[PDB]
């Protein structure tokens, strides 16, 4: 009822899988909703290696950050992961609708709070931080030497969690809790006393 | 207008500074949005001392989370920094008010959108966490030289981005971007060539 009303607004394009849909820096003045399908929002280094931020699946919206702005520009790649379907809508247009029927509204600030409620606002100290960072940057200095392993990921690496403490100056409670820190960033993958740090090369 | 409108829906109260709004476990049934003032939001950290997690002020919402799963409870403390009014209404009632006019839903999800908006900007690669990581060192390492000098909320230092951009060996546009990142965050504030970092006080 409410999304087939809803979607009748909109244009619904066809991208088949691995086309790019929204180019970062692009001009917004868009809203889409995935029918069907999945896309990668994605980001790029200077040299085109690329991270995946995530997966957005049926039913979710793309680019709603932009629609209480006024004319920023896209902030990330976002690429079809599978064959999609996407309707898309002015935000112009969507500001309209809201009026008739503010249920698809509703719809898309439910998805922003389940987002923010999985997502981490809590930043460390600034102590921690700059331990953070030298981590990181023991992790890609090691990455680049010559017997740096390759590995389908990145670069694989043999170094403790003692060693790293050392390197850096700090403890293995700081060292654990920091590398379990990048892991679930998606960053690096350790077991034992290997690293792989992701997209090193 | 959408505001006085909706605050003409809300009860107000006046709020003495350290006075607390909201306790951490209470369940979650009211929005809250702040009509003068600023509160903080709290927890308590490892072993249980008092976590600052956040600040709002004047035209913010509070508790905006609760508002898309009933019956959740409350996630931190909020407590009076400064003098507050603060406007409150059920969830439940402010879901009536959207029924009438669906612009309340859109300041409330502006909201959402700008602290989704932070929350990107912490998110990065390693060389990011590591760049992160040498300005937030220089900044400390600044804070403790005799060129320093004391302040209320910890320790005003001189230092241009140009300047950081050097030391740490990175552009002017990654040093502002970080910047901006740490005082998004809370730990500085930054007013061109005059930071204060945040500290013990």
């Amino acid at each position: 009822p409410t999304l087939e009303w809803f979607l009748s607004h909109c244009h619904i394009h066809k991208y088949p899988s691995k086309s790019t849909l929204i180019h970062q820096g692009e001009k917004a003045e868009t809203l889409y909703y995935i029918v069907k399908g999945s896309v990668a929002v994605l980001i790029k280094d200077e040299e085109g290696k690329e991270m995946i931020l995530s997966y957005l699946n049926q039913g979710d919206f793309i680019g709603e950050l932009g629609l209480f702005e006024e004319g920023q520009e896209r902030s990330a790649w976002v690429r079809a992961k599978t064959a999609c379907e996407v309707a898309e809508i002015s935000y112009k247009k969507f500001r309209q609708l809201i009026q008739v029927n503010p249920d698809i509204l509703m719809r898309l600030s439910a998805q922003m709070a389940r987002r923010l409620q999985v997502t981490s606002e809590k930043v460390g100290n600034l102590a921690f931080l700059d331990v953070t960072g030298r981590i990181a940057q023991t992790l890609l200095n090691l990455a680049k030497q010559p017997d740096a392993m390759t590995h389908p990921d990145g670069m694989q690496i043999k170094i403790t969690r003692q060693e790293i403490g050392q390197i850096v100056g700090c403890s293995r409670e700081t060292v654990g809790r920091i590398l379990k820190m990048l892991e679930d960033q998606n960053l690096i993958s350790a077991h034992g006393k290997t690293i792989v740090v992701y997209g090193t090369r």
